[PDB]
């Protein structure tokens, strides 16, 4: 009579549990860390997961016939609720077991020790909001450039700078650097702060947290912005926290060139296919070579031992002709982050990084040198050394 | 002037090479075994692969401007030709290299030693034909039951029995046995033979060799049927051979029960979903339990340590009530091979194999025992022992 009992629609329950249980660990130090908390009250069901680094909570409406809290296996519950019949799900605790009935199917699941489950962290005070679309695009553009080596933790984060209504996101692995600037709705107009957030987690909290709604970011307020060690992300009845990274981000502003000795533009899709096609003869995704001259670009790869490949594509180009080589995965990564019809290229040496930035079908381009065009997105890519 | 040179449409070339190169080995003892032979003559291009066990050849039309033969890397050529522009492909040999041009893309591939490539085997004389659909369905129904352990080679084959216009296919791994009977168009009406063919290869030579055409099977003629050690499969400008298996198939006819103590029918899709749903609490795909009584079936799984699951579904049933357990993967395998709306079940002991066979929505079913109904497809499944 005092144990959790409720009923709700299957698809909502299935979605809520799977969103929370995706974050969960399959290899759990403490076994309780594989559970999800289920809490019922006031015509709503709350589902919570914590692993010490990321926490996640979701509230969905439910017909709560009695209130309480229970801890059950997150992935098992996720699996069952997705495979159940599309019919109302009944769930009630019976001491040390949970009863899940739905149509003519009946489950009896064991419970876990709620008492041993870690307390979920409190989200900081709110700092600003921005559309979910925008937050999803910006994080994905930048996160692709972060390092994936925990021995170098200064590279594994996404830097978040706030200056009033303007936000700058940056990530780098020493070989590419991605910087995205955007405007948000700030709660206070006087914030002047920067934090560092793990890229793998923050990329996730946007790659599928996309919807049509608003995203609220919670870092603190006034003097306390950043100082709780957490970033909160909210919207759509979902709340997550992410432990902040303690490392120092590199001073990346030095690396952005103010001037180019050659500039170029190409069709992003055309250029992506040509890279992928010529890279089929490269040794081990070694390198793709780009030859720029007089309104054309020749992409090439290979050696005489495995095979060679060339494709000529139309580009716009100004400056002295140049050949420059890149890791083809890193180049495609940058092109795929631009989200524009065309790419604009900024070159200096074949031994200094190239600037990639988005361009429209209506942007156009004198021997130079050519000033850098201000852009909300930039992808700085280091070249690789040509054979010989 | 005497080297291979031709032109043909990209999609045809890409399809021909990839069909031949799928069979190829990536870890090649002899390095030449990773090549594909390309032979041009008389407005047609022939593409050949051999690995000593399976050979494959395809002829597609092409504008042969000069005849010859060359050996090039099968998977590289497969990769390039699929990614090329949908535009006419030009291919010509230039000594120790091959030139592949297509639109504005140009490849230079090294050749291999044709002289070292093994001679492809000669297909036996033809034995019979049958529709590609039918050959694809029958092989897939039976192959699912073959063993996958080369230490027991008598189980890794598909038995092919021919008796005039009738063909019987059989496979077993000691735990399930699948038997399929079919009618074909025999070349001679007097054949009386059986061979054994590796199931993994023969399953493949049907799973994607499907089309709308006729399949010709080449095992020999008269006295010589089976005696060349090869099965040939032809149709649609494609020719493949498969080395025959040397092991003895088990005498499977003994295992087919003539009589049942209980019979049952169920909806195949409904029963498949219930198995999959209840099996989510099983230990390690351990077992699903089936309780039969009075027009109902209760499926269940689990133990009190992980969780338990039950679903009740409507079935038709005659005989004394019975509970019987099965490996759920093996049961779903059999149900998925029936290709009918319903399944008919034939039981004896909970310690002797159950018979599964297809049934329509218009087949129907007295205390028994009940005679076995003649069927073109049968799937004999061994039960597992209930806990306790």
């Amino acid at each position: 009579l005092t144990d959790l009992k409720f009923r709700l629609v299957r698809e909502s329950f299935a979605d809520a549990v799977s969103w929370v249980a995706k974050n969960l660990p399959t290899r759990p130090a403490v076994p309780v860390l594989s559970g999800v908390l289920l809490t019922g009250s006031d015509e709503g069901l709350t589902i919570s997961g914590f692993d010490y680094e990321v926490s996640a909570e979701v509230r969905v409406p439910a017909e709560i016939a009695s209130p309480g809290t229970v801890l059950v296996s997150g992935r098992l519950l996720s699996d069952i609720t997705r495979a159940l019949p599309n019919k109302p799900v009944d769930f009630y605790v019976d001491g040390n077991r949970v009863a899940l009935t739905c149509g003519n199917a009946r489950f009896s699941l064991p419970t876990m020790a709620v008492e041993d489950y870690p307390t979920l962290p409190t989200l900081p005070e709110d700092t600003g909001t921005l559309p979910a679309e925008l937050f999803s695009e910006a994080i994905g553009q930048v996160a692709i450039a972060a390092g994936r080596d925990d021995t170098l933790p200064m590279l594994t984060g996404i830097r978040v700078e706030i200056s009033g209504e303007k936000v700058v996101l940056a990530a780098t692995d020493r070989f590419r650097l991605a910087v995205r600037e955007l405007t948000w709705n700030a709660l206070s107009p006087d914030i002047e702060a920067a934090v560092l957030v793990p890229a793998k987690t923050l990329g996730e909290a946007a790659k599928a947290n996309t919807d049509g709604s608003e995203v609220r970011l919670s870092l603190g307020a006034g003097m306390g912005v950043g100082k709780d060690g957490l970033l909160g992300i909210s919207g759509d009845g979902k709340r997550s926290t992410t432990r902040l990274l303690d490392a120092e981000f590199p001073k990346f502003r030095q690396l952005l060139p103010a001037e180019h000795t050659a500039v170029a533009s190409a069709d992003v899709a055309e250029l992506t296919e040509a890279i992928k096609l010529v890279a089929l003869v490269a040794d081990r995704g070694a390198q793709v070579r780009m030859e720029f001259a007089d309104g054309m670009l020749r992409l090439s790869a290979g050696a005489d031992d495995v095979g060679r490949a060339e494709e000529d594509i139309a580009v716009e180009f100004a400056g002295q002709p140049l050949t420059i080589a890149f890791n083809p995965t890193y180049l495609i990564d940058g092109l795929a982050s631009l989200h524009s019809e065309r790419v604009s290229f900024g070159f200096t040496t074949p031994g200094k990084p190239a600037l990639l930035r988005p361009a429209s079908a209506e942007d156009r381009i004198d021997q130079g040198p050519f000033a850098a065009v201000p852009t909300d997105y930039v992808y700085l890519l280091m070249p690789v050394r040509l054979p010989g």
